[PDB]
């Protein structure tokens, strides 16, 4: 059974994932999502400490937290469910929709990056859709694995006299960890546009570690011929092996594919519409 303190504010309903439960807030009769996590502590102390501090349309907000036998985390409820469900089993979203979704993905991740945060676990199932409309807001979720951006920094201005070699060498590449969420975005954009994974083991004898390190991804021109060159061009620039050359969230946001005033207009429209709920009258 659930804590008295939890049951006291919420009315636990059905299951949504596995675990995430649906619940109603007593005060308001509004639907919320409650994530349960059994005992560990580190990932949560931080996911909360992060979520609490974050503030963006395309990042999931935390509504409440319960430290008990297990951990209960109360979040905004995304009604469209996971993005994974939209692409699983070679389903595929129309390009215009991918641009819409990916644009928000870029905004969200750029946001984290501006704030010294690295998600590190971006997958189709950590992206949630605000409704069942395929014209909806998406939100990034699952900050369990996030890093937060100085060891080297200090080590640097000192006596390199005893400093091991490997550490100085580590400098050239230091400070580029975020590049890994851009990889992941790349992988995601691929699956979305095509229907299929860039590096799977379906019909191929080359290892998976080797497809990825090489950069050589299963490219099936039959499916891709349906997809624009502008789109695919971007996928290519995110799936760069060298992280220093890889596209950043910003370079991606400046890419031709994303200079599309309609998709941006639709996102606007979509934005304000969510905000009508909270719209405070303001000074004129
Ligand atoms: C179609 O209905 C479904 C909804 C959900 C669902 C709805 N809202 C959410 N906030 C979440 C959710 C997903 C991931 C996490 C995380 N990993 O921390 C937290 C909350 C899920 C899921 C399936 C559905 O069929």
């Amino acid at each position: 059974v659930y804590p008295k303190a939890l049951r006291d504010e919420y009315i636990m309903s059905k299951t949504l994932g596995s675990e995430v439960k649906l619940a109603f807030e007593r005060k308001t009769c509004k639907k919320v999502a409650i994530k349960i996590i059994s005992k560990p502590a580190l990932n949560v102390e931080t996911e909360i400490e992060i979520l609490k501090k974050l503030n963006h349309p395309c990042i999931i907000k935390i509504k409440n937290f319960f430290d008990a036998e297990d951990y209960y985390i109360v979040l905004e409820l995304m009604e469209g469910g996971e993005l994974f469900d939209k692409v699983v089993g070679n389903k595929r979203l129309k390009e215009a929709t991918c641009k819409l979704y990916f644009y928000q993905m870029l905004l969200a991740v750029q946001y984290l990056h501006e704030n010294g945060i690295i998600h590190r676990d971006l997958k189709p199932e950590n992206v949630l859709l605000s409704s069942q409309e395929e014209d909806c807001l998406i939100k990034i979720t699952d900050f369990g694995h996030s890093k937060i951006l100085t060891s080297l920094m200090r080590t640097l201005c000192g006596t390199p006299t005893y400093l091991a070699p490997e550490v100085l060498v580590s400098v050239g590449t230091a400070g580029y960890n975020r590049a890994v969420d851009c990889w992941s975005l790349g992988v995601i954009l691929f699956i979305c546009l095509s229907g299929y994974p860039p590096f799977s083991e379906h019909r191929t004898q080359v290892s998976l570690k080797d497809q990825i390190t090489s950069g050589k991804y299963n490219f099936i021109p039959e499916v891709w011929a349906e997809v624009s060159e502008k789109a695919l061009d971007l996928v290519k620039k995110l799936l760069v092996v060298d992280p220093k050359a890889r596209f950043t969230t910003e370079e991606a946001l400046r890419h031709p594919w994303l200079q599309d005033e309609d998709m941006k207009r639709k996102f606007q429209d979509l934005l304000s519409e969510e905000n009508e709920s909270t719209a405070l009258p303001q000074v004129l």
